């Protein structure tokens, strides 16, 4: 189980993939 991700978790509330969005707890758009 696990969908594309475009980066990192957006753990505290925050996210450090540029050009996507969070949805959390992962940074896709």
């Amino acid at each position: 189980n696990g969908l594309p991700v475009c980066g990192e978790t957006c753990v505290g509330g925050t996210c450090n993939t540029p050009g996507c969005k969070c949805s959390w707890p992962v940074c896709t758009r």
